[PDB]
């Protein structure tokens, strides 16, 4: 019942080529509408990809897995503002419709919000997180989660990857 949003690996070790998979996932945000997050890591060391086909991140694209979000007739909008050559992820969701969703009284308050390849270049230790960053004022550790009155979340725990 704890509010939170988790970035998980399903393994944190490969072999360099290898691939591993980070899920974002939303746990018990109360009228959850959209979000933004931050993510970094070490460019040299691990590439952003496409989870299935491998393909690079570019700067404009949006990660693929969502299982939330996704109802058209509230205006999903996707935003990407990546520069994976810096090692940054920046990219996020909200529904436009806020009032249409609010007024049908269902939130989507738990699921995931993206699925982000990592493919190991070298053995070496790194660490992929959340973090601030100055273009985010007001975040909490690179995050920031809206409601369906357009709102601000707080008081929800960042978990980091292990």
């Amino acid at each position: 019942k704890a509010s939170s949003i988790e970035l998980k690996f399903d393994r944190n070790k490969g072999e360099v080529g290898d691939i591993l998979i980070g899920t974002v996932r939303i746990n018990n945000i109360k009228n959850f509408a959209g979000f933004q997050v931050n993510i970094v890591y070490d460019p040299k060391v691990l590439m952003a990809v496409d989870p299935e086909t491998g393909k690079e991140f570019t700067s404009s694209t949006f990660p693929p897995g969502r299982t939330v979000l996704k109802n058209n007739a509230y205006g999903p909008i996707q935003i990407a503002d990546n520069d994976p050559e810096k090692g940054i992820l920046n990219f996020a969701l909200a529904y436009s419709y806020i009032a249409g969703y609010k007024e049908t009284g269902v939130a989507e308050e738990s699921g995931i919000i993206a699925k982000i390849g990592f493919k190991i270049l070298q053995k070496k230790s790194t660490a992929v997180k959340f973090q601030d960053t100055l273009s985010m004022p007001g975040a909490i550790s690179g995050t920031q989660l809206f409601d369906w009155d357009g709102e601000v979340i707080t008081g929800y725990e960042v978990i980091q990857p292990d």
